[PDB]
């Protein structure tokens, strides 16, 4: 906008392109996120206000000239270019087990006010150099990568739990520094996730034979055993993802138990080795 300086340009995907920029007026620097309907005005103002430590902070909302611009605080650095930046040692157990439960913090504020972030990756998790992260490009709402199942399976009335699996997909990431499941399209996806848990089924899922793109030739795949699935995770690591992994949606677990759960009995909060 005829207010902005872009700096340069820092991400794209699905809605809009998004920007390093400085607000010629106060000097600040900020992300400007040009989208591409007074129903996606009314959805965004939910926002300006949802605001919490660990949400990305959407500072001004500007349809002008018929066209759509979200400012938001700027972050230096997102989750992704960190793991890169750490495939040699991987990340620290306390710092994985920090932003996972700040992840949490913000999934379980956003969930109790019925609002979905859908599209959670380590490209949208942002990090600052105090040791903080925070959930970004939601509200909202290319890769199949942390797709829950029953979205891959044609449901169209998506939990809050949705979140949860992707969350879950990414803790196992950042400890293995390994992608959980690599699927590239829907149904690779799909097979992907039945040849490391198993094939669902209604004993499994009650209810899952009778989703829109289930089908009775899916070939039958047996789980695995999640110790080779997620190596060094400590038990209560394991216990903990294996919850957040779970097929049915509804046995799945929520961000509000998973932080009273044993394996955050010693958090803390490092601060990050990041580099600019
Ligand atoms: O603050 C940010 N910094 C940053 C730096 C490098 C890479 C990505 N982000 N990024 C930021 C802030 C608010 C909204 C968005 C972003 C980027 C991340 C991917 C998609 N984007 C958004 O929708």
């Amino acid at each position: 906008m005829e207010n902005f300086q872009k700096v340069e340009k820092i991400g794209e995907g699905t809605y809009g392109v998004v920007y390093k920029a400085r607000n010629k007026l106060t000097g600040e620097v900020v992300a400007l996120k040009k989208i591409r309907p007074s129903t996606a005005i009314r959805e965004i103002s939910l926002l300006k206000e949802l605001n919490h430590p660990n949400i990305v902070k959407l500072l001004d909302v500007i349809h002008t000239e018929n066209k759509l611009y979200l400012v938001f605080e700027f972050l230096h650095q997102d989750l992704k270019k960190f793991m890169d930046a750490s495939a040699l040692t991987g990340i620290p157990l306390p710092l994985i087990k920090s932003y996972l439960f700040q992840l949490l913090q913000g999934l379980a504020f956003c969930h109790s006010h019925r609002v979905l972030h859908r599209d959670l990756k380590p490209q949208n998790l942002l990090i600052n150099t105090e040791g903080a992260i925070k959930l970004a490009d939601f509200g909202l709402a290319v890769t199949l990568w942390y797709r829950a199942p029953e979205i891959l399976l044609g449901c169209k009335y998506y939990s809050t739990a949705v979140d949860i699996w992707s969350l879950g997909c990414i803790f196992a990431e950042m400890v293995t520094r390994r992608a959980l499941f690599p699927g590239d399209s829907e149904i690779d996806q799909l097979f992907r996730i039945f040849r490391t848990l198993g094939t669902p089924d209604e004993v499994v899922w009650p209810g899952v034979t009778s989703m829109p793109d289930y089908k009775p030739s899916f070939p039958k795949w047996a789980r695995q055993d999640f110790s080779k699935v997620v190596p060094p995770l400590d038990e209560d690591g394991r216990s903990l993802l294996s919850q957040m992994l779970h097929y049915d949606p509804n046995k799945r677990i929520s961000a509000k138990a998973a932080l009273a759960h044993p394996f955050f009995q010693d958090v803390t909060k490092p601060v990050p080795h990041l580099r600019l």
